[PDB]
């Protein structure tokens, strides 16, 4: 056939796909979306890294939103689209490792440069397919090329027995390495610049683009990246092997596969229903916790040849070009999940005992020195009983040391050793948003703005948002682009200027223009980047 | 014969000196005995009452300065000298000055006790800066000082020994204020409103008499500037003052030991400047801010630690006036941390800074150290000398005086006290100290004092103002236990410190500020972390 829109007709490199056509509200766009990339990582495949797909023939519907890898559903808020939001649009299945392209319709004649998006969730959740990744706006705006995958996560991405054959952990990254290089072999004939492609993601898809800047095979596979509210380094984004090892045994134990090799463990952990898996994850962590997910990247002396920490004090990062930063309130949303005193149903005005407790669960790794030496940091010793300002507190200290300061450390690393980065702080809460004003702009909540989304009027943003999207939708493009989110004729609006270690400098993303800030929280993450750790002994 | 300038005290009759202030005549005893001179087997010892004296004795001109080191940092540089001794220097030096007014008061006057500081090695009540002329002639007050023994002749302790007990510095400065009980009264002083007010080692002092009960009858209210009895340098334990005095005694060829009482006389045995000559070197470290012979914990004069004492203390029926000044670190800086002096900006590097703070905190641990390091860097400008230099600074007036001030004010207003706080920011016009020191360690009393009404000594206008609001709240202070004037209705008042609030106020040239929280943040680190790394 024969009848079909002939703009909607793309051959791949596994065979032919019929994509759809989309409407955008300045006109409509293709999507291809559940390209299959690998083998469905199921059955005897299960913990293993992915193969690549085999051709298929026919013609390949690639109409819908295909499968989201098996994970955890959040039942945190039922009904409550603020965790709904985030929480699976698809069937859960282990075949699920497809990933989707948005393109410009027609077919842009020349080259075009190609975004591709890591989502999210703790390496334990999260689906390409999810309304805020929507690529339409960013392809019918910007002429862009958008792709986004599916990878496996949780245990069945990231359970690990390391230096085993048939569990050796990173598997998740493995399958985003994939979709890498199903990009190189065939953004081409979708009209993508495979000489121009930009990772970007946010969260745990930060880490993940910051553990492909770190690891040589992915290297290759992009040559520009953008990291929100996430990175490789810090408490969270990583495991060592040992840990790993620890935790695949104790899951182990608790589905009824006793550990006496490697061998036997994952082929009775692969005999175990999906479901069953999920059901037992979160009980294999160390302590009572938050922002620590149980199966995560871990320091495999392979995909990751050493630590994140010593890869960025060593690597060389002679032009790499980077875009990093952070939202307001990166702590706030996981206080909710675990500390005592805190919900989105009031103010969460905290006492002091609540404090000190949340900062135990919210630095679970520190001695009893180093958390009091936390706690003596953030009060303020003027009002150290006010609820509201320890509130506040708690929600410093899980971002600051979750993401901030890791952002800090890697901002400033890179600088030194290289990268050309530009740093920023994300400072608009949405008209839109369903959290309580006490959150601020929690952890997440840029994403649906650098999207584009509040382009579509249905969605009722205000106007002010709308212009505030298209200005994001425009630096993240440009960087793309070219390196640089300035526009090289808008010589009126304020320049956006590169972080350097002699400067610090970084930008606020809000309504009003530009405004250039120096230092990112530097006073604070001197504490946690170079004090707390020589609280070793 | 003036009868103005004659009085009996109860030793005998002493001649005063009708001295000329500004705006009218004062009368001055100066160099009255209150102890038999502390020399020869007297050395170390507690003082004893003076023996009464036949005629008339000659009270018209200070009396010897209390043995001590003499500064040879800048020879002949004003802001040094002015410190040095402006007398003969002599054992023979326990003798106390009364300024009051002319004609003498016609009823009972609140009387105000000087004690100087000189970090317990130095210092008299000669010195220009604390003339008693201005807050006689202008306030109405009859204004006391003494000398009292410093460096190993006043803290030389063999402790538990009956013949070097240690403290006896504070002891001479005790028997003045029990002369003052005793006598005050026939100048036209209250006996019934004594407070006593001092400056850094005189500070820690008056600090010391509140936390010692013997001390408590002899005075009613108490003025502690840029100094207190809790803090790093005011005390040494009995294990400590026994190491450098065993130590002091080896390095003049004393007697080893074997006996207390046989090295004790072996010391006295030795002239004073040999004493004097080996002074500095029984510290620990290499150090600032430390000083060799201070008051020791003995369980007898201190009951426990400064610590101890003002943690559960009752301070009810007490009132207390306490600051500091704004740059209490810069002058020490120039005594031996290199990189620093008066003579160029001192822009220091980052390797001259961590190796200062070890200098400035040398009881410190490597990861302590570091610690503060980390905690004033500016991380924005990590290398820049200006913040290294002010850092630096900083660190050493806030781990010895700041931080202390802010401990002491906090204990005392929990427990009872009434408490007064300020800062101190004026840079005095005839400073010869350079711009990068601000206001350093000692440079209020100056004002205190009323120096500035003086014309000759060429203040500005603004400055003779300031002197005198100054003044004004010392005395009401003195007077009544609250620094504010009853007569004013007419703002801004000077709040009492609380634990809750932390008010406090400026004083510089704008009229009173009302601020909250003396470095909080600052002194939440050296004051609850930092024991914390033992
Ligand atoms: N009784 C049980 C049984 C099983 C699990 C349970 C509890 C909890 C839990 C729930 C409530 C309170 C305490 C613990 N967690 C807690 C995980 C921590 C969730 C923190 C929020 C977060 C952080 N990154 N991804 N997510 C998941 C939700 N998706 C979001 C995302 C983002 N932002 C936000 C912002 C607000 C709310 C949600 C949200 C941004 C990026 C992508 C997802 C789990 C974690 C596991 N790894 C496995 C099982 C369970
Ligand atoms: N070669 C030798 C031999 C013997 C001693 C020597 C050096 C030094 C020294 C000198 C220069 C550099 C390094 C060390 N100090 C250290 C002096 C420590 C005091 C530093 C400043 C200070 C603090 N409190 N009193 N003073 C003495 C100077 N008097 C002042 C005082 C005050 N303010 C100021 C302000 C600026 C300059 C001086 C000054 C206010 C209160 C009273 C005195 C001594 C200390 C001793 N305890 C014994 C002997 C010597
Ligand atoms: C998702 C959302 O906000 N939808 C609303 C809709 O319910 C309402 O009827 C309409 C008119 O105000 O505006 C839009």
């Amino acid at each position: 056939e024969g009848r079909e829109d002939p703009q909607l007709l793309v051959r791949v490199r596994g065979g032919q796909l019929r994509g759809i056509r989309l409407k955008a509200p300045g006109g409509p766009v293709s999507a291809f979306l559940g390209i299959p990339f690998a083998e469905p990582p199921v059955g005897s495949r299960r913990f293993m890294p992915p193969e690549p797909k085999r051709p298929w023939s026919g013609v390949l519907d690639a109409t819908t939103f295909q499968n989201v890898c098996y994970q955890y559903v959040d039942t945190l808020y039922p009904g409550f689209e603020g965790t709904e939001m985030w929480n699976p649009n698809r069937e859960l299945s282990e075949d699920c490792l497809y990933l989707n392209v948005w393109t410009p319709y027609p077919r842009p004649a020349s080259p075009t440069p190609v975004l591709i998006w890591i989502y999210g969730g703790g390496f334990y959740s999260g689906a390409a397919s999810l309304d805020v990744y929507d690529g339409r706006f960013l392809a019918q705006v910007e002429g862009a090329v958008l792709v986004s995958m599916n990878y496996r996560v949780g245990t069945f991405g990231f359970l690990a027995l390391p230096g085993s054959r048939e569990a050796p952990g990173n598997v998740g990254l493995l399958d985003q390495r994939l979709a890498l290089q199903w990009v190189q072999e065939n953004i081409a004939a979708f009209g993508g610049d495979p000489m121009s492609v930009t990772l970007f993601g946010e969260s745990a898809g930060a880490a993940s683009v910051g553990m492909h800047i770190l690891s040589l095979p992915s290297r290759s596979l992009f040559h520009r990246a953008v990291l929100q509210s996430g990175t490789p380094n810090g408490p969270w984004a990583t495991v060592s092997a040992g840990e790993a090892r620890r935790r695949a045994t104790l899951l182990a134990r608790l589905v009824g596969c006793p550990p006496g090799n490697d061998t036997e463990l994952i082929a009775c952990l692969r005999t175990r229903p999906a479901q069953d898996l999920v059901d037992h994850e979160w009980h294999v962590l160390p302590q009572e916790s938050i922002f620590r997910f149980s199966f995560v990247p871990v320091v495999d002396g392979d995909f990751l040849s050493d630590t994140p920490e010593a890869l960025i004090n060593t690597g060389d990062f002679q032009d790499l070009q980077v875009l990093v930063g952070v939202v307001k309130d990166e702590g706030s949303a996981f206080l909710v999940y675990g500390v005592p005193g805190f919900s989105k149903d009031n103010e969460s005005l905290i006492s002091r005992a609540q404090f000190l407790a949340g900062v135990r669960i919210g630095v679970p790794q520190a001695s009893d020195l180093a958390a009091e030496a936390v706690v003596l940091h953030y009060t303020d010793w003027l009002h150290p009983e006010d609820p509201t300002h320890l509130r506040d507190a708690m929600s410093a200290v899980v971002g600051d040391h979750n993401v901030v300061c890791p952002v800090a450390q890697l901002a400033g690393r890179l600088a030194a050793q290289g990268a050309r980065v530009y740093a920023y702080i994300f400072e608009h809460r949405a008209s839109t948003l369903t959290w309580p004003l006490w959150m601020g702009v929690p952890h997440g909540y840029e994403i649906e703005f650098i999207f584009g989304l509040p382009l579509d009027p249905s969605l009722n943003y205000t106007t002010e948002e709308r212009i505030f999207a298209q200005r994001l939708m425009k630096y993240w493009t440009n960087f793309a682009r070219t390196g640089d989110p300035n526009d090289p004729r808008d010589s009126k609006s304020p320049q956006w200027p590169p972080y350097t270690t002699a400067a610090q400098q970084y930008v606020s993303l809000n309504l009003k223009p530009l405004e250039v800030r120096r230092g990112l929280r530097a006073q604070t993450c001197a504490f946690w980047n170079r004090f707390l750790p020589k609280l070793l002994s």
